[PDB]
């Protein structure tokens, strides 16, 4: 297939490492959702806002008014017309770019971690743009913010290949939706955020392992409604949710370090999944990357360096990335060492900082995945979009898409809170499916 050699050049056995696709490290996880925000919206519509405050724009704009007019009258209505900062919000969100202040090239005063949340979602947005998304009044006052717009350029976010290319898809219908909706985009934009980080980095823990099957799809996330008391024994909730979850979570920062090791020089960062398959598509005659990954593996386990169970030589390229990977979670085995608490501090930043109210206590049942009402209405809205109506069916797989899915008991009740939110077409009368709407 190619002659593009796949992976790095030299492989160093080193320290762990990652500096791709997750958004956490294991501290300096403060994040300002705002400034992520507007980092988002910046990078949707290639403008930044350069050390200069909203504060200040106000003020220059009411300034910039009185040059055209000056009548006392008008100006005092300005003032309050525009007293509160939420109705120059409303006029458009390209103000949320003033929550983003570049310094030159530099965030201004994003933390590390806001940077790294950018730079998530500029991986969702590749060759995505936004048309930017009004009366005679609020025209001057974006032909004023026009003046301080900056072309961004490329930007400040590493680029990397797409790990979960269905979530790309699904968050770039879902931004779209909202800049056609400017109102809802304030509401909830950076809960759309919020929602796509916590999905994208679940989804991403149980991908991880199907590294042999290319691009990989949705897989099968249970959460329950918060609403609902999870006493009976439910499958789906004990099998493929928060235990799931949490099993599947303890191998980021393992598997994605390893993946460093591999990822090429001058080069797009990609997936565990693209780089085996170039691996198997690189022809070549010597079987030079299957001596190399040995090579690594066995100095890599050597007691001058992990000190673990030997092994033979892999045969070949899937047994390689298999001993890759096992080595990879082995380091990590006994509680006592030294990087078992590196790890245990990504699981509670990652519990802490992205997870944030999709888990909750259940008793007896421990830890369980949860979806609140906030994120259950968002979730409605996005997923019926631009239609009128989705049957209750085409509603679930868009949820699903999105990495989130729903047992029966669970859509039961959901519909109940439909019934009750008055956007669903279910006991009024007597029809051939149950039609969701939208609520906005
Ligand atoms: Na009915």
């Amino acid at each position: 297939g190619s002659h593009m050699y796949p992976i790095a050049t030299n492989l160093k056995v080193s320290n762990n490492q990652l500096d791709s696709y997750l958004p956490i490290r294991n501290k300096n996880n403060n994040i300002d959702w705002q400034i992520v925000t507007g980092l988002v919206l910046s990078y949707a519509v290639k403008y930044k806002i350069d050390t200069y405050s909203l504060e200040q724009f106000r003020e220059d704009c009411k300034t910039h008014l009185q040059i055209l007019i000056d009548e006392p009258a008008f100006l005092s209505v300005l003032e309050r017309m525009y007293f509160s900062s939420q109705d120059i919000f409303r006029v458009s969100p390209l103000f949320l770019l003033f929550h983003a202040q570049f310094d030159g090239e530099k965030i201004s005063a994003g933390s590390t971690a806001d940077k790294r949340l950018g730079t998530l979602f500029a991986n969702l947005m590749r060759d995505f743009s936004l048309n930017n998304p009004l009366n005679f009044i609020e025209k001057e006052m974006l032909n004023k913010l026009n003046k301080k717009l900056i072309r961004l350029g490329e930007g400040p976010f590493a680029k990397e290949q797409p790990y979960l290319p269905y979530l790309v898809t699904c968050f770039q219908s879902d931004l779209a939706f909202l800049a056609e909706h400017p109102q809802y985009l304030l509401q909830e934009l950076t809960n759309t955020l919020r929602l796509y980080a916590f999905s994208w980095c679940a989804q991403l823990a149980l991908n991880l392992d199907n590294w042999q099957d290319g691009e990989p799809q949705s897989k099968s996330l249970f959460f329950i409604l918060d609403t609902e008391k999870a006493s009976s024994e439910r499958d789906k909730i004990k099998l493929f949710g928060y235990k799931w979850f949490a099993r599947q979570s303890e191998k980021l920062f393992p598997v994605l370090s390893a993946l460093e090791v591999l990822q090429v020089k001058g080069e797009e960062k990609r997936p565990l999944w693209q780089v085996y398959q170039d691996c198997l598509g690189y022809s070549d005659t010597s079987n030079r990357v299957l001596n190399e990954l040995n090579n690594y593996i066995q100095k890599f386990i050597s007691k001058e360096e992990r000190d673990l169970p030997e092994r033979d030589r892999a045969t070949n390229l899937e047994d390689a990335f298999k001993q890759l990977l096992s080595v990879a979670v082995e380091q990590f085995q006994g509680k006592k060492t030294e990087r078992a608490a590196v790890n245990r501090k990504y699981i509670n930043e990652l519990e802490s900082q992205i997870c944030t109210d999709f888990i909750q206590v259940r008793g007896r049942a421990g830890k369980v995945l949860v979806l609140n009402q906030d994120r259950l209405l968002l979730l409605t809205n996005l997923t019926v979009g631009k239609n009128k109506k989705l049957r209750l069916h085409e509603l679930l797989r868009g949820f699903e898409q999105r990495g989130f899915y729903l047992d029966n008991q669970s859509t039961q009740m959901l519909v109940a809170f439909y019934e009750r939110m008055g956007n669903v077409e279910r006991m009024s009368d007597s029809g051939d499916a149950v039609y969701v709407r939208k609520t906005v």
